[PDB]
């Protein structure tokens, strides 16, 4: 998928998490979630089309997924645990980690 | 790319790091293998290709990526800092999480 | 230290970060966050007094630990790279995992 | 505990995970490793015994123990989960962790 798209299914599913009922929809919704941005991983966003691949601006917009991943990555242990209230919990967590990639880059 | 040119990358940016006398060096081929690992993300590899996506096995399988990926995101911090032998020594870590998921998935 | 002391260092030391300038106020402050969750690794909080440290519960709490201690260790590496003004900003994310643990524990 | 009685906790309790047939040996086990890494944290080895607690080389000395610790989380995930034996083979990785800080400090 393009940036914009997984954007998307990375919202939508920000928003499946925080409704959620029961540790399977949590799950889902942090699986689909790591999908998208590891998907996302290689896009160059618009206000950053003129920087090189290697160059430390690149490297920082993608330690913003390595960060969101990591995040996802803990909750969905402690969903697979049962710990569904704590994992929904992490949405806040992972928020942060939108805002702060979007207040830079998008 | 699909999974067979994702592990090629691996697999020469791996003796890249054993073989480097530099930190860009060291640099530029935790990055393209950070990149292969997440454009790998959503492969189904042969062995799983009867299993649900959500099934344990799948989740194990992309587990690994994550295990991957973040040891490579704490070497590139040391590759950053000037510490060029420490992430080389990254490489040797690296290569145990390479072995862990052929042992089980390739 | 006890567990109410390594508390004041860490609240007086984000203060710190939040109204820092350059990487030696952030790293300084960092660091010292950093040796105070450690050294409350062990500790038993008053609400859970009645539990063993093999509880379930025990264990969430020193696993709001970890969460605390990884957000140390990234922002350190920010501020050991010149990202002065990253580090700072994971200031807001640490302080999620201070009222995470504290909504349940304190 | 002193580094010595700490090097020893870690020892016998990584003995102790390779030896194991069930999850809950595992579990505690990781969970006294961790604590003895927790408190290593702000331990001065021998060699670094003139050495600044603010020196690079004790900055570089903490953080094998957060490597370590790292490790242990996620392992003890999987043996939540049931997954002894992928907690089991992280086992290898912890090992090289122990490798790498004793090659340098010890
Ligand atoms: C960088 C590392 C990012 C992270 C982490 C997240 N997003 Fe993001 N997002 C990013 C950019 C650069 C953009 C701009 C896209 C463009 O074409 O210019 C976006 C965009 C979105 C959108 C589109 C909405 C709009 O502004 O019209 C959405 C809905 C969105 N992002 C959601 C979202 C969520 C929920 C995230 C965390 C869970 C998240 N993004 C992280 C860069 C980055
Ligand atoms: C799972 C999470 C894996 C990780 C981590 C690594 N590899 Fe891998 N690798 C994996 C599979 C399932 C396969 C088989 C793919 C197939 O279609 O048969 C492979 C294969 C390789 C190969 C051979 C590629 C080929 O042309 O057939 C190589 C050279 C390779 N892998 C290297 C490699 C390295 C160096 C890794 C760590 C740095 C690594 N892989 C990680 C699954 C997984
Ligand atoms: C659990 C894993 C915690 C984390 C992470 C943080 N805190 Fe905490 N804090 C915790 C407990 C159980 C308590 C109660 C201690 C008691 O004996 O009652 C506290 C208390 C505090 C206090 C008040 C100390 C006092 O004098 O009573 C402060 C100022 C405080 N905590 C600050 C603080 C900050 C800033 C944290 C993040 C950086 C943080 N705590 C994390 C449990 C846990
Ligand atoms: C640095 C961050 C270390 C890590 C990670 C591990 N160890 Fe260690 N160890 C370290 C030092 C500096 C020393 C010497 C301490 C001294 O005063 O001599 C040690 C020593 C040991 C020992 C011998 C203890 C003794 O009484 O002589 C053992 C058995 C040992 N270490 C085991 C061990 C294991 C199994 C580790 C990984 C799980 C490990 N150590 C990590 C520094 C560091
Ligand atoms: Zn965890
Ligand atoms: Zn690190
Ligand atoms: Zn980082
Ligand atoms: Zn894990």
């Amino acid at each position: 998928a393009d940036l914009e798209d997984n954007m998307e299914t990375l919202n939508d599913n920000l928003k499946v998490i925080e409704k959620a009922d029961n540790a399977a929809q949590v799950k889902d919704a942090l699986t689909k979630m790591a999908a998208a941005a590891a998907d996302a991983w290689s896009a160059t966003p618009p206000k950053l089309e003129d920087k090189s691949p290697d160059s430390p601006e690149m490297h920082d917009f993608r330690h913003g997924f390595w960060i969101l991943i990591g995040q996802i990555h803990d909750a969905l242990h402690l969903a697979n645990e049962g710990k569904v209230k704590d994992a929904q919990e992490a949405a806040e967590i992972l928020k942060i980690s939108c805002n702060h990639c979007h207040q830079k880059y998008r």
